[PDB]
């Protein structure tokens, strides 16, 4: 009787969720806000509003979307690529759990379209909102798949430097063509579609991000080697080796990778093939400058519509 | 330039994704399926729809959409709760890695956000439907946020009945509510407050039987492997602090920490239940109860 009134009362009312448990819901989040960059992302939405020129109103509702699903996907992919770190500070996984920080992680995601249906109330353009979100979330995790894919199944499959830049597009493609494609489609205005330029950032982006991480140890972690992962750098060494017919060296690369090392001397020898043996740094070294050209010399701004000087400090979006 | 070509032509097109590659990533999914309870699921929807009323056409796309949302559900949670097995099989997580896991489950989510396109032609609906589908899946979340944090951060949060009440009505409610919700409004003909109790039953009734089983024979009692807050050990916790049984308070969060899949010891729990805080009892009547608020009604 007096049990069944409570019942009663809870089944017809929505569930009970209060901001405390908000508050703890979002504990994991919270704390990969310490980590900075948030303002070289912002800075390349205003950047890029010069063309499209949403009312800040609208430009801010934007500017959340994306550091929801940024936040929440490096959340996800520290998980999937066992990483202690992330700029600098404790990976999230390791103080809150794996449980909480995916729960987490996934909440925040369905946050983010929630976010959504607040930047317009056209019903038309809301369905083409909609689908723009489920879209690159949908690439986003192909391109994630596949680069876990090949991780985890090595030595099964191999990728040519083709399949790498087809992840990538899916990959980091995903996230900066959402941005982008949000904007253009809530452009009160602006010209050729920026997309395809988005994507050749995208692509900067990554290589870079492989580059860097490769590079940065040789003049001094290089978790990617821990990590295993089919970066830039060792997708061209080992279709390099492969082709030169230099078996030894290819094994020794997958095998380096298999240890899953975070012993600094295996580290090293690694980078040291891939210095004087196929010289796989130099390439990649080579082929992002390559890539920048293509917007630099780009006189007849078929790719642009300060865009440089975003370029060039890309590594820390 | 062929390179400079070669990039041209890719940042101008869509990103490339092949069947072959679909196929590698839905493994951990595919893994899933094998398992049943399939049917019982189209059954209830299938029931529900006597009253809804929907064509067969659409009804299909809901069931698919339902089927997604939970097998995905499942995938997740077992990486969360560190569960061995599912339906008697081993988990994706174990066979298939964490990460591929991790990544397919979530995959699934937007494959089903993007079903739910193909329910109509026409935008005010439509909007509707996302919200649904939008607003259960934050519950959804919300509720296994609880579940999780409870249990992996015990003794900071000791629920009560009625926040273990709360915090199901978002986790189990949440799939109930949605596959109702998006019938109701696809009716050209509420029961969400039948589908909160069924909810409710749903999980109390699940809760107690992994202990029931085992202190017959028939499961493994895997909760308290788990160190699951469920509705027994909820009883069991807060009629100890109340008749003030420290020592058994105690025992019980010990034995919840340890994660442990020893037998005695899972049986040692169980029996505390039994004939220390009668929790298995409280348990039995008040499904009890609630099932006569149906059946009664
Ligand atoms: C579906 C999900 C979670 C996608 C993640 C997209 C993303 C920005 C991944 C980062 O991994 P990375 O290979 O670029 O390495 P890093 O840790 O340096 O960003
Ligand atoms: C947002 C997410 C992932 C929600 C999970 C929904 C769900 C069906 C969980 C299983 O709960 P349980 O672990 O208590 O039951 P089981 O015995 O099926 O593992
Ligand atoms: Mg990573
Ligand atoms: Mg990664
Ligand atoms: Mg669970
Ligand atoms: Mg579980």
């Amino acid at each position: 009787n007096k049990m069944e009134a409570k019942i009663d009362e809870l089944i017809n009312n929505d569930p009970v969720w209060s901001s405390q448990n908000e508050s703890l819901i979002s504990k994991p989040y919270n704390h990969i806000l310490l980590k900075p960059g948030k303002n070289f992302r912002l800075n390349l939405i205003v950047q890029i509003n010069r063309v499209m020129n949403l009312p800040k109103d609208q430009l801010a509702i934007v500017s959340q979307i994306v550091e929801l699903l940024h936040n929440s996907s490096l959340l996800i992919d520290d998980i999937e690529d066992n990483a202690p770190l992330r700029r600098g500070q404790t990976t999230s996984h390791l103080i809150f759990g794996v449980p909480s920080t995916i729960n987490t992680a996934n909440y925040m995601y369905f946050r983010a379209m929630q976010l959504v249906s607040q930047l317009t109330t056209k019903e038309p353009l809301y369905h083409n909102l909609i689908t723009i979100f489920n879209e690159e979330l949908i690439n986003l995790h192909r391109g994630q798949g596949l680069d876990i894919y090949w991780r985890d199944f090595l030595p099964e499959i191999i990728p040519t430097q083709e399949m790498y830049l087809n992840m990538v597009m899916n990959k980091t493609g995903g996230l900066f063509r959402l941005t982008l494609r949000l904007m253009e489609a809530l452009s009160p205005s602006h010209g050729h579609s920026l997309v395809p330029f988005i994507n050749l950032l995208g692509i900067i982006y990554q290589i870079r991000d492989d580059y860097l991480n490769l590079k940065d140890f040789q003049m001094s972690f290089a978790e990617d080697i821990t990590e295993g992962k089919l970066s830039f750098p060792i997708v061209h060494a080992l279709n390099f080796t492969k082709t030169k017919g230099q078996t030894e060296q290819h094994n020794e690369i997958l095998r380096i990778l298999l240890l899953r090392t975070s012993d600094k001397d295996i580290k090293l020898k690694l980078i040291q093939i891939l210095e004087f043996d196929t010289n796989s740094l130099a390439y990649t070294k080579n082929f992002i400058n390559q890539l920048v050209n293509m917007i630099k010399n780009d006189n007849e701004n078929k790719y642009l519509p300060e865009l440089l000087y975003i370029i060039d400090h890309l590594s820390e979006l």
